[PDB]
């Protein structure tokens, strides 16, 4: 009869992410395929 | 007879994301192929 | 008989991104490929 | 009769990251492929 | 008759992640991969 199927490859059920970037110094140079929430 | 499915590859329910980015220096050169929320 | 299927590859409930970007800084230069919220 | 089946490749039920980075220093050039909440 | 199962090749149901990275140091360089939380 009946039949429930959850199928989830990654799944979050509550989730808090705390990025903090700080950069202070001079003269950085940088090549980045993909950044999110960075500071070159 | 009845089947329910629920098939996500990435499911969230809850979610909170905090990027802090901050740069106070000088002279910093980069390539970024793509960039969220970020500092060069 | 019924069947419900519900199949997503990114589902997301709830979500809370903050991103903050500060860039005090003289003199960076960069090349992006794309840019969302983000600083130079 | 019923088959209720759950399967997730990965399942967070709570989680709380923190991530702090600080760069004080100068002089500092990199090749990242991929950077999430980081300092060149 | 009914069968539950739940078959999750990571659960975690309270997890708290703290990273601090610091830098205070002067001229150093680096090829990465891929980067979450980090100094260069």
């Amino acid at each position: 009869d009946a039949e429930f199927r959850h199928d989830s490859g990654y799944e979050v059920h509550h989730q808090k992410l705390v990025f903090f970037a700080e950069d202070v110094g001079s003269n950085k140079g940088a090549i980045i395929g993909l950044m999110v929430g960075g500071v070159v």
